[PDB]
RNA sequence: GAGUGCGACACCUGAUUCC
DNA sequence: GGAATCAGGTGTCGCACTCT
């Protein structure tokens, strides 16, 4: 279990064999720490997309959060897209019937919007982890994500 | 060692722990009891496809040294062989970026190695998996001799 | 509306060598 | 298993132009 101040910090990250091919596997994995209850690695339901597992695996870390009736977070995660989104852009894509800078229709709107959704009352502060660097947390979540895309 | 008017040569590297204190060898063979047969220390930062690339780069001194402009490359290393005969073509167009878009690592060796290949006829082969080929393995012995010595 | 670039972070598939 | 390294891909977005 670790902390920032009064914020627990929390490893999410998706993956996916084959993104883009023939047959994907896609899995979600959160991280909380060594030997953690909390820490999972399951198949994603769904279509199969990095993407996805991104956001997926982000909107996981959070209910189980919930769960612990925790309220202030740092979620790291190496998807910017997920971070953009969940910081950025949907507040725009609220205000425009959800449509992306090339006119056509944001493809993860439902991803986007169970995440949001997951958000309301959580004082969360997402953080970018850059992949296979070095950060045990990101490694771990990757780790547990691949065993989850390994699955059902 | 001669294929025609093309002489023959084997180049190598070698760098083990590629963690701890990383050391690179460098050997280039040109057949029994030749002058020029050598096994040194890879000067710079030890990696191995620093060492194979500078192996090659070694030995075309050295056939430079004995005017020879038709040389026949043999090394194990594709990672070389891929750079020199078809990658630097791409590199010195794209600012020397990755497919991913990102910095071309061995930038530097690559370029020496080609400015060493201007006026070479350079027949690259690769040398695979295991074969016979007591030349691969001399070059081999010479890179892991040269492996210690700063 | 149609399209083409560019950027970014991921997610891969493959290959050879070095351990 | 890992590192050193590269080539080909998709997943997705915003940003910036141009319509033969």
């Amino acid at each position: 279990g670790s902390h920032m101040g009064d914020f627990v910090v929390v490893y999410t990250d998706g993956c996916c064999s084959s993104n883009g091919r023939r047959r994907p596997r896609a899995g979600i994995g959160v991280y909380w720490g060594p030997g953690h209850p909390l820490n999972v690695g399951i198949r994603l339901p769904g279509r199969q997309t990095n993407q996805r597992a991104e956001i997926h695996a982000a909107c996981k870390a959070i209910e189980q959060a919930k769960t612990q009736n925790i309220n202030k977070l740092v979620l790291y995660t190496n998807s910017m897209f997920t971070i953009n989104g969940i910081t950025n852009w949907v507040q725009g894509w609220k205000k425009n019937g959800w449509k992306t800078s090339a006119g056509k229709e944001v493809i993860n709107k439902e991803d986007f919007v169970a995440l949001e959704r997951l958000t309301q009352g959580m004082d969360i502060q997402w953080m970018h982890v850059p992949g296979h660097s070095g950060f045990i947390g990101n490694e771990e979540a990757d780790r547990l994500a691949r065993e989850g895309a390994k699955q059902s």
